[PDB]
């Protein structure tokens, strides 16, 4: 396999999602992600939805292959490598221009709505990500970014009519819950559910590339979403009381206001927030949109 022709050269990440190394696939960078002993159910999924779907976009993360090998058995997940990293890691990095900032958030959309669109071809399922966050983005040299991280993906096809939400333990990424996956809301049995849980994902996404964006000499420093209103590593429960209680939405900085590109982007984002889920925006409405503005 690609693995026993891989060497690994240098630990680049390691957190909740396990272990992330620049390797060596005979001689050539490759991005190998080892999963954690506890996420064998993440690993199978991925490599479900690579090896059994045509999933493959210039926004969406280049799969090479899947292993396993001894070290106990490891799981490994080999891409493509970005030397940039994660659009977390970027955004702490530096600050963008109108440009920089909108060829992220357009890219980000491209690969949202091609994995929401169900393709007939060549072609794809409906997939919704239930994942998404800054620290599963990767920023490539041209300046556009890719989606990683499929190990809660669901799937639906328009020709069977079937949903398929595999069988993972896992749930997302505390600080991105939409209001109904923390008040347990969400029907789990409409494909719909998952997309818009996307939607409110993407929006806090926006909204911390947004910050980074300079205009009239103003620019503000890298936050999480919620940042002012839950600790690190928030519960549960601290969500909850935030986002489904209390309703809370993130600040839009007031200086956004003297800029036409930010003036947007603060109305995209309300628009991914709605509590009421039916009423946020689409992948698709949203990549029109941002193609729109300059
Ligand atoms: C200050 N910096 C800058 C960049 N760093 C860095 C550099 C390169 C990469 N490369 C890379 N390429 C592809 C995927 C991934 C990757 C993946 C990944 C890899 C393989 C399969 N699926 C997902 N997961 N994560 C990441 C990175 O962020 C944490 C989560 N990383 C990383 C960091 C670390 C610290």
């Amino acid at each position: 396999t690609v693995a026993h022709q891989i060497t690994l050269l240098e630990c680049v990440g390691k957190g909740r999602y396990g272990e992330v190394w620049r390797g060596s696939w005979q001689g050539e960078n490759v991005a190998v992600k080892i999963f954690s002993s506890r996420d064998e159910k993440s690993w199978f999924r991925e490599t479900e939805l690579y090896n059994t779907v045509m999933l493959r976009h210039e926004n969406i993360l280049g799969f090479i292959a899947s292993d396993m090998t001894s070290r106990s058995t490891q799981l490994w997940l080999i891409t493509h490598y970005h030397e940039m990293g994660s659009l977390y890691d970027y955004l702490q990095l530096t600050t963008l221009d109108t440009v920089s900032c909108l060829r992220i958030v357009l890219s980000i959309a491209s690969g949202l709505a091609h994995l929401h669109i169900e393709i007939f071809g060549q072609g794809k399922p409906a997939i919704a990500h239930r994942d998404l966050k800054s620290k599963n983005i990767l920023v490539k040299k041209n300046g556009q970014c890719c989606i990683a991280d499929l190990g809660l993906a669901v799937m639906h096809s328009q020709s069977t009519n079937q949903l398929d939400v595999g069988n993972n333990p896992r749930v997302g990424t505390k600080r991105y819950m939409a209001p109904e996956v923390l008040d347990e809301t969400i029907q789990v049995d409409c494909f719909d559910s998952y997309k818009r849980v996307d939607i409110w994902a993407f929006g806090l996404v926006l909204w911390e590339v947004a910050r980074r964006m300079v205009s009239n000499g103003i620019v503000e420093d890298y936050k999480p979403p919620f940042y002012d209103v839950v600790p690190n590593d928030p519960s549960f429960e601290d969500m909850r009381k935030v986002v489904c209680v209390d309703q809370q939405r993130p600040n839009i900085p007031n200086r956004w206001f003297s800029d036409p590109t930010l003036t947007s982007l603060a109305k995209l984002m309300k628009e991914c927030w709605y509590q009421n889920p039916s009423a946020r925006l689409t992948a698709l409405r949203i990549k029109k949109t941002l193609t729109k503005i300059d």
